[PDB]
Order: C-alpha cells, then structure tokens, then sequence
C-alpha cells in the first residue's frame, strides 16, 4: 500500500484560478528563514466551492494533499484532499 | 507554525550514496519509488539523511528494495528543486 | 479536519472473527513488539474487498502494516471506575510475511 | 515492529508534571456530527516538554506524532490503558 501525503500549514499566496481548481500556498518555517511555494491542485468539487466562496488570499491554511512526482526533470503534483481554514485573509 | 511535512511508503530504489557538504557534514542521499494504485503513476522520491544515527541504520541494515516508512520535513527551493530531510524511518520488509 | 490515525506493523496473534453490524465486519489482533515490551491491539475492518483479502489469504502469525483510523469512547463501569475502549477501524493493509 | 499514531486536536487539558515528564489530553472530534476521540499525550523529550510549557496553551490547534504502546492492567478483570508518547508536535494554531 505505497502513498505519499503531504500535510502543508501555509498561507494562501495567489488567487483562485479555474481551469478544476489551483493556486499556491506559501509556507516559512522561519521567521527568518526561506518560504516554501506548493502549487496545490483542487479536483473535488465540493472544497473548490468552499475555496472560491469562503476562502481568501492570505488565508492561514492547513492542507492535506496526495503527492505526485513523475520524473521524465521532475514534477510534483499536489492534489488536495483536505483542508482546514485557520485563519482567512480578510 | 508554517511547515511542510511528507509522509513516504515505498521501495528504496536506489544504492546509499554518501556525501559530504563544504560544511563538511556527512549526508546520505537515497530514492523511493512508491506507486499507490497499479493504473497508476509510479512516484520517485530523493531522500536527504542528516541523522547521523539514521545514516548508520540505513548503510548497515538496510538493503537497496527494502520497504519503508519514511517521514521527512519537504522543502522547495528555487525551476524548484523539493528537498526532504528524513527525520524519521521504519523498515517494513527489508530487500532480499 | 480533526483525525487520528494508527499506523502498526505486527503479527496477526488470533483469527478472523466474522460478526454483524446492523452490514458485515471482521475482528482479529495484532501483536506489535518494538525492542521487550509486547503491544496488543484489538483491529476492526469494515472494508468489505479487505474483509475478503484477510479471511482468503492472510493467516495467523502473519506480519502486516496496517493502517486503521483511531476512535476512542468512554464507558461507565459498575464500580464507579471510568475505562477507555480503543477502536481502529482498519482502512488498508498490506501484507509483508505471511504465516 | 512498530505502532505509531498521527493526532490533530485541541489541548484540552494543563501540562501536568510527574516524574520526569510532561502530561496533556487531546480532544479529536473528526466531526460536529459524530463523537469527540481523547488521548492522553506523554512527553520525554526535554526540548519538547519546554515547547509546550513556554508556547503552548490550552486549547490550541496541534498536529502530534507519537510513538503508541497499549498496556494492559489487572483489577476485579482487566482493563487497557493507551499510552502515547509524544515524539514531535507541530501548532496548527495556539489558544487563548
């Protein structure tokens, strides 16, 4: 049973783009330190619902998303499974 | 607050390869392949150890194929290249 | 967004146990020894293609890697003491040696 | 072997000392619908026990990792008591 979760705790650093739904997600550890950008793909409709009608930019997030990595380069795929909203973007 | 962590079960498909930073810190850099669902896409994952005692369980017990659990904290850094630092490992089965 | 999850390698030390819900669950136990101590742990699995992997395939003393969300619930005992029963509702399973 | 257990919940509880380690409940209660899952956390680790006790308050929002053994006690019958020991915690969102 091979899986490969992802559990973010970031701030929501751009808008909610239609295509399913994507955006991305800034998280820094350190106050000092790097910030770490997650592009975050959306498929299930309910959570696209609750992104675009409740869920701001700069909103405190933390997400539950199953990783892909296809290597051909490689590419992360990050499609979130859950998330909960801590605190929004006003 | 902000973190970043990834839980990993898959096979190492790959040989222990050793390094050493211009810190000179000693690293062990591995490969996990983990594939959920057979009509699936087949994961490769780079592994980064920086426990000095998880290095030395993973070159004296631990053979290439091995199934394991691995928890690493992921970093992205800017292309982006995802690092994860393996901060914790369970062997399942090990390789033959 | 709240959860518990269990994750546990170890040796089937019992067999399946079918019963009912009121749909159809099976029960067994898993001896887990890390290091020495012996850990045992009641698991419960309602995933009917799950349900079938075990009873067909799977046999006692057998070492899996269980995955099972944790539920706790509180009962009353007579006399007056408070107890805690651990549920794990097994979600998926694999199978490293069997027995 | 192994059995390790993933909480996200709220501190319901103080940081009870005894000797020496630290003591706290989690409350998870996956739904509004359904029921509220407790759990009582042990924490070893000295830079931890001073994490809790310097950042943490009751009611914050935390994701533990740790380390779960089952022990058994004769009473009258038997019973089982849960332990979890803490091994990382991560604060989704501290309380007031």
């Amino acid at each position: 049973m091979d899986f490969s979760k992802m559990s973010i705790v970031g701030r929501i650093g751009s808008e909610f783009t239609e295509h399913y739904l994507k955006y991305s997600i800034a998280s820094q550890p350190r106050r000092d330190g790097q910030t770490n950008w997650y592009n975050i793909t959306v498929f299930n409709e309910p959570q696209i619902n609750f992104l675009t009608e409740y869920v701001r930019k700069g909103a405190l997030v933390y997400v539950e998303a199953d990783a892909a990595n296809y290597v051909f380069g490689t590419t992360l795929s990050l499609v979130q499974k859950d998330i909960n909203l801590l605190k929004n973007g006003k």
